[PDB]
């Protein structure tokens, strides 16, 4: 045979997959870049024009990163001189373009150092945020008004969230909800006053003489909170003479009481919001129906309204409570709530009615629900031939709940097993994403008759190429741990031997509700791994991970760094079982979580593993944020969970690594696990006389992610990959 | 045959050398430590009484760090709970014991926290630092006298150094002192108000949740320095009612101008003091002498009796001006000074006289003067058989300067080329230390027909004991490049056969005005290297160097990381060329300057070297303290040498690193060389795509000196060497 998938070709991105990233502009048009140019396409019918032609912006004199057409398409927001912040959040300046006159606006723009910008989701209203302080501006060319006048650098946030609102709580940066019509602006305010500050250096360029402290309002484990605040401001009633007056609306009682997070903010109709609360200690949930009141011009949220979820056996949703999806009257909703049998199921609720009817029931469950129209609900599961790790659209007829049809299982079998959706606005179309087994495929659909319309991306390029080269293989299968069924993966060698025995790479996450065995087709260093240097890379969902129910799911609970460990370990000695496998030549890797499992494995003293690597590991959970932590582990006091926090460190094990060769890898400007948490690490190591392999990367965060550390990073694990299974 | 030295016996002090570390209390005793007891000597007839019997303090309650019997024998000062600062810094609790009483002194005790404890030379007056400000005691008993009240954290230091005099100029803490008679207290001012602050985070043991950042004042090279005060307080009139009154003695006119340093401070007589100040362009010198006026109770300093000292080919002395050593009326002293041909030689000068007098010359250096008498000099130098690496103690005549005798040349010839010496209060007698190149050697010595008294310490244990051993040799030699000598030293495997090829180690430093060639005995990891690994560990003293001349010394002036760096290369060139060095098996090793040099030997492509390590390295001139740095580089502006302090980074040769393997080691709480140093190196070996080795070790310092991280680093590099050198 000829070429090999490379450790090159994995670095500079030689097998390029090809995307169909488009944006609904109605229930029928959708815009795409395709190339010195933005189109306009009509979904029924396929045909398309230059919406914007991208010479426009020739004379520009920036290069610009992203841009925002207004719901109208009367205005194009664009973005550029944008700089990285944390994961979601980011500065930029930003200009807009009238579309109709053909030119930029000059007076009244948008400031540098803008944190935030948002239209409104009809018309052309912007709310952004500069200083930590809310603008609204009704009309692009009219001077901003003032909505916050308390925002103050790391202390007080409007509009915008805090670290860890941003990294737990939000998954994003905006603390802003625009109603359905454009009226109301709602508004999170965020408090960080006593947080502690994580500090730590900033290298920068060299030429810089003295090294920056960065410093982070950050709660560890059991740290003092950020408060929060909810406002909503009416912005048709915005004075140039008058400040601009925001209603409070106050947390429920049962919140009030103590540490609680505002976990969900929902518009049901133009005068409803729906508001999850979630207290400190993450078993209990409250949702808050809240109606404006037109004589008085406040926000009312009757207690009777107020719908409680609460866990048992462990915390409430799977990273946090699920959202809310109202119907068009806003008098009822659907929502993933777990079962009695502790399988997550669509419920639906009515606003002044006690409980909820589940409209779903089985053993797997819903992902997310997609889409909500007058006759039908359209979901996301892993219900199709019992694989967790498949996903699959289907709907339900509201008229009657046992006619359930699967729009996707059907299209391609044995190339698509997991997609994802993407509706236009009012669900009259949609665009399915197969992203594996076989190469990603993207189609268009009308919801009328569920009717093909179009193939919008097949691959066939990248098929061609692939052809070319002597791929890996995956299987995706499970085998039994205590009379249960647990996936795992395998990404096998070409030319694929069993009578030969292969050195096995044991790539691990294992974090509360993961999954690493799933129907997804991928380009990365196991590829290489398996290509090239002819090594198994396994993968294995044990405790702890996710879309399988709650009995395996909240077995973690309480008890990070148990069962997850325990079972990686009994997983790598039934895969050494297996006659393919050389037991002498067995390692473990992970980043993160990963690298937290990784080391916990190799100081097990299980003697399965040879060698292992860790990167960005956390290594003892009072490191880690108050919201993450907490909601596994409880608080670290005598009183609370004190006994596990401190039976879980990586630490702790220092005197079984001298069994194994270990590299263990960190960026030292890491905001989320920070340096610290390996630094206690090698120290650990040291103390105890173990040799071990260092590698830290100045200035890089979690992700390692600047273009040369990564290319670096990949190197460096892989000469330790091939000295330690002695490959040349 | 038998046993070779291992790794473990030298970081488990395996084989031990003998001290004999003795105090002089008079012209005739010493002290001395004997096993549960101090003794006192005497030096004529060698008999001995008890002291002080260590079961005095078995009911202290604390662990005695150290003591300091008071010069009258009345009081003896116990330092205990000692935690170590900087190189030379400490704090700790003190107490006093009344050695007549038998008592512990209960009232008015030293503070806890105390920065630094002096007795008076003469009786026992206490001088001691105490949050910056200096107090007096009159008696141990009675209460503390305030001198200063401006003391202020990391802002104001009186009677204490900041970081850089500390390190560079004083390389003490104490920045006080007494006169002869005890009646005077003079100390110095250092006001660290606009230098900018090193800062680092120390992440302190597991149970810290949040890592702490130091700040230190720290001036780069370029940035605004400490500015300094001297001041002279009358210990004789303190008033309990009034404020004590401190007289300052101002900089000369020639110093005011610009930014400069208090370089020495030494009392002549009761009533005459002399200061050296030096310019912050380290080439111009001036020594005042400054009389008390009784008649005033000012300090007048003569504009005549000023003694300028100017280098034109480079700074003024090795590391700072060399001290006078007055005669004792004062009027005249003597000091070492580079003669006119650039030799390091004894002047002598007349205080209201114009210039000074050599009293010594050659192809050689004065390293010290040891004692001065109404008849003789007494000093150390390398004049012995031309060896720059040896030391030897002579004395001149004082009425024929032609007269000189060698008192250590010829004790034990084969045995004994490295000579100190510790002489008595009006020198009597002297102790003299041989520390190679055999095992080292103590002895006593009376000064009036220099007669050999006895043996203190021979060393005969140790000798015993590494005839059991399989013990390396040492060659010192030189070579000749560009028609100049240049020593060398060689650490060969026992058995050496000059017809096999072995592996070699380059070993070095390299600093200005280094010497890594002489003939002192060590244990060290080239003992281990050579007895157990077989491999030849080699140090070159090159251009740079010191202790022959100022044509070698100065040769690297404006110009650090040129001549240094190329002659190391030769060097090894050279090593080469002899037929029993395996040309394929080079590898270079340093730390500090060593490791500067190391990255920049590995940086320059020669591909003379397969290997090297680098702890701690200096990377860029720039990220270096102020006084080091401009003493040899100038300042870092376009006006000055900024081309050089860009042209002379590790940086900028990252490229040539693909050539070589590369073990990069630092401590992250390095409060000297700063971890940045390392990290800029990374992020620029990173950036080229050149693949390296790292370690950090968490929370240490330069000289990575805690036990457990000691023995860590030295079994990590050992490690990597017999790696590169294919050894098992
Ligand atoms: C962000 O959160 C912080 C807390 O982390 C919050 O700051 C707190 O503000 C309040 C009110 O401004 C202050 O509380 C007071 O303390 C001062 C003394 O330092 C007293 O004057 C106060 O007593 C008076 O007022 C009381 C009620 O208002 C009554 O008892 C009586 O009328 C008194 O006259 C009171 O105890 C406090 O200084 C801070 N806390 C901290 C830790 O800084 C801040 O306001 C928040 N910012 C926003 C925009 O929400
Ligand atoms: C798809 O094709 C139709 C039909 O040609 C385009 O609709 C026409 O174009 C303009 C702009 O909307 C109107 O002024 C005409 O009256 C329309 N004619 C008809 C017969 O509908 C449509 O815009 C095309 N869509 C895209 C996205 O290119
Ligand atoms: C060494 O021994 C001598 C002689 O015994 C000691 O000197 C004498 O002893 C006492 C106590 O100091 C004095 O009162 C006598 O006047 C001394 N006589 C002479 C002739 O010196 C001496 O103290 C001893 N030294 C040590 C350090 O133990
Ligand atoms: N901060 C922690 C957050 N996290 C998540 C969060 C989510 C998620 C999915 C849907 C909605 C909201 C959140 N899904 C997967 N992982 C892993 C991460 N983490 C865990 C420990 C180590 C470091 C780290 O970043
Ligand atoms: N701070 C720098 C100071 N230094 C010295 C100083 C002296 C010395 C000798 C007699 C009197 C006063 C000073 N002797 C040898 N080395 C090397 C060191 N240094 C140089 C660069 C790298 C880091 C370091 O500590
Ligand atoms: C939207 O919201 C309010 C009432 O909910 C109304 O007064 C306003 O003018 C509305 N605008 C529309 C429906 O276009
Ligand atoms: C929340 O957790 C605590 C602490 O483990 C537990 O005692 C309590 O019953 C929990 N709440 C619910 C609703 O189960
Ligand atoms: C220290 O220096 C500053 C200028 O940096 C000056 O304002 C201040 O007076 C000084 N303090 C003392 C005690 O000399």
């Amino acid at each position: 045979s000829r070429k090999t998938y490379t450790l090159t070709d994995y670095l500079k991105n030689t097998y390029r997959l090809k995307l169909y990233s488009l944006r609904w502009i109605s229930d029928h048009e959708y815009l795409y870049k395709q190339e010195n140019n933005i189109l306009v396409f009509n979904a029924e019918y396929g045909n398309s024009s230059v919406f914007l032609e991208n010479s426009t912006f020739d004379e520009f004199g920036h290069s610009i990163n992203d841009y925002s057409i207004s719901p109208d398409g009367q205005f194009i927001l664009l973005e550029y001189n944008y700089v990285k912040q944390w994961r979601h959040s980011y500065t930029a300046s930003y200009d807009i373009y009238d579309l109709n006159k053909r030119q930029l606006i000059t007076e009244e723009r948008i400031p540098a150092n803008t944190q935030w910008v948002t239209w409104s989701p009809v018309g052309h209203k912007l709310a952004y945020v500069w200083n930590n302080d809310i603008y609204v501006k009704i009309e692009p060319n009219l001077p901003s008004y003032r909505i916050t006048w308390t925002g103050k650098e790391d202390i007080i946030y409007n509009g915008i969230t805090d670290w860890v609102y941003e990294e737990e709580v939000f998954s994003a940066y905006s603390a802003l909800w625009w109603s359905p019509n454009g009226t109301f602006l709602a508004y999170a305010q965020f408090n960080d006053t006593e947080v502690p500050l994580i500090e730590y250096s900033f290298y920068s360029d060299e030429s810089l003489q003295y090294p920056k402290t960065v410093r982070v309002p950050y709660p560890k484990a059991g740290a003092v909170n950020p408060t929060v605040k909810f406002f909503v401001v009416n912005t048709d009633s915005l004075s140039s003479v008058t400040n601009a007056t925001s209603i409070q609306i106050t947390a429920p009682a049962s919140m009030l009481i103590g540490d609680h997070y505002l976990c969900d903010v929902t518009w049901a109709t133009q005068e409803r919001i729906s508001l999850q609360w979630l207290r400190r200690i993450q078993n209990y949930s409250v949702m808050d129906i809240c109606d404006y009141d037109e004589s008085s011009g406040r926000w009312n949220c009757l207690v009777a309204r107020q719908h409680i979820e609460m866990s048992t056996t462990g915390w409430v949703g799977r990273f946090r409570p699920s959202e809310p999806h109202f119907t068009l009257d806003g008098n009822s909703f659907y929502k993933i709530i777990s079962n009695e049998e502790g399988y997550r199921h669509i419920c639906y609720f009515q606003i002044d009615k006690k409980d909820c009817t589940f409209i779903t029931k089985g053993t797997w469950e819903v992902i997310g629900i997609e889409a909500l129209t007058s006759d039908y609900l359209y979901y996301i599961s892993n219900e199709y031939k019992g694989m967790p790790g498949g996903r699959n659209l289907y709907k339900i007829q509201l008229s009657d709940y046992t006619k359930v049809t699967c729009l996707s299982c059907e299209l391609n079998p044995e190339r698509c097993q997991y997609y994802s959706v993407s509706f236009s606005k009012e669900a009259k179309y949609y665009q399915l994403r197969c992203s594996g087994p076989g190469l990603p495929l993207y189609t268009l659909h009308s919801s009328v008759n569920d009717k093909g319309l179009r193939v919008l991306e097949d691959n066939s390029a990248l098929d061609k190429m692939l052809q070319n080269v002597q791929m890996p293989s995956k299987k995706l299968d499970f085998i039994i741990l205590a009379e249960t069924k647990f996936w795992y993966q395998m990404i096998l060698p070409p030319h694929f031997d069993k009578s030969k025995k292969y050195p096995l790479l044991l790539d691990v996450y294992a974090g509360p509700c993961s999954q690493k065995a799933d129907t997804v087709f991928r380009l990365n260093w196991a590829t290489y791994l398996a290509s090239t240097e002819n090594i198994i890379v396994a993968s294995f969902d044990g405790r702890g991970s996710g879309y399988q129910g709650d009995k395996i799911m909240h077995a973690i609970n309480r008890r990070l760094g148990t069962f997850e460990v325990e079972d990686q370990i009994e997983a790598a000695r039934q895969f050494s079982k297996m006659g393919f496998v050389d037991n002498k030549r067995i390692a473990i890797w992970g980043w993160s979580y990963g690298g937290y499992v990784t080391s916990m494995v190799l100081g097990s003293g299980s003697g399965v593993f040879k060698c292992g690597i860790a990167v960005a590991p956390v290594s003892r959970w009072e490191y880690y944020d108050s919201v993450y932590t907490e909601r596994y582990m409880g608080l670290p006091t005598p009183e609370d969970n004190l006994d596990h926090y401190r039976n879980s460190t990586v630490m702790s094990r220092a005197e079984n690594f001298k069994q194994v060769e270990y590299l263990l890898i960190h960026g030292t400007a890491d905001d989320n696990v920070h340096f610290q948490q390996s630094a206690q690490i090698s120290k650990a190591l040291v103390d105890v006389g173990v040799d071990f392999q260092a590698m830290w990367y100045t200035d890089e965060d979690h992700g390692i992610a600047s273009s040369t550390a990564h290319q670096h990073i990949y190197t460096h694990m892989s000469h330790f990959i091939k000295q330690c299974f002695s490959l040349p």
